[PDB]
């Protein structure tokens, strides 16, 4: 089914029809006027940020270059490779762009310290895809620049998702979501699911351990709230 979206839920309502089941939604109407939303062009994060150096995924590797190398290698002209600047906490490095976005309201619902959000930034041209996994926190994943087509599968379902065998892996599924190989993982095909396609202004929800699966369809830009 389609995840549901609700406009401003009462902190009450958020709580028990959404955080204490672990039941996914997408919030309306509360990051939709954050600064991020219409300050955040491409041109603006080379200004405020173009010198840093961020981490890139690229493919597999890992690398290391300046915001605007990553620019101009992996989404402005024609690039040759995915890249992807992923899991990344820019606003720690950055402190000026922490003034273009929030933390929820939400999160006050929490046991955690708000000190203790890891509030991440997830930059990259369309076509990036975070394979099927599960976070040990809660989720807050806010989206300003592009559309993501995500795929959600709840903890129950996880014998049918694979998981990895190795420790190191073991929130991962070794599943392709768009692709999979049903004769190795036959259990996938019935599996049920949630999806949709997150657009800017928009939060989706993504509860303590459900599987998440998600592809950039634009150029994108997604900050995610890790908390408790
Ligand atoms: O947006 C993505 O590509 C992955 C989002 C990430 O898994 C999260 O926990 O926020
Ligand atoms: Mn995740």
């Amino acid at each position: 089914s389609t995840v549901p979206r609700l406009h401003r839920p009462s902190l009450q309502h958020f709580r028990e029809q959404f955080l204490v089941p672990g039941r996914p939604v997408i919030l309306k109407g509360v990051a939709d006027h954050w600064p991020c939303m219409q300050k955040w062009s491409l041109e603006y994060i080379q200004e405020i940020a173009g010198c840093r150096t961020v981490p890139v995924e690229v493919g597999w590797s890992q690398t290391l270059m300046t915001v605007n190398e990553f620019i101009s290698k992996y989404i402005v002209n024609e690039p040759r490779d995915v890249g992807y600047l992923a899991q990344h906490q820019l606003f720690d490095q950055i402190p000026e762009l922490k003034q273009d976005i929030s933390i929820p309201d939400y999160c006050s619902l929490g046991d955690g310290e708000e000190e203790e959000i890891t509030i991440n930034a997830w930059f990259g041209p369309q076509g990036t895809i975070s394979p099927l996994h599960q976070d040990p926190q809660q989720n807050f994943l806010v989206q300003v620049m592009g559309r993501k087509y995500i795929r959600l599968y709840s903890p129950q379902e996880s014998g049918a998702l694979y998981p990895h065998d190795t420790h190191l892996l073991h929130n991962t599924s070794q599943v392709d979501v768009e692709n999979p190989d049903l004769e190795k993982f036959p259990k996938f095909a019935k599996a049920p699911f949630l999806s949709c396609i997150l657009s800017p202004g928009e939060i989706l929800f993504i509860p303590v351990k459900y599987w998440h699966y998600v592809r950039a369809l634009d150029l994108s830009f997604s900050v995610s709230f890790w908390w408790s």
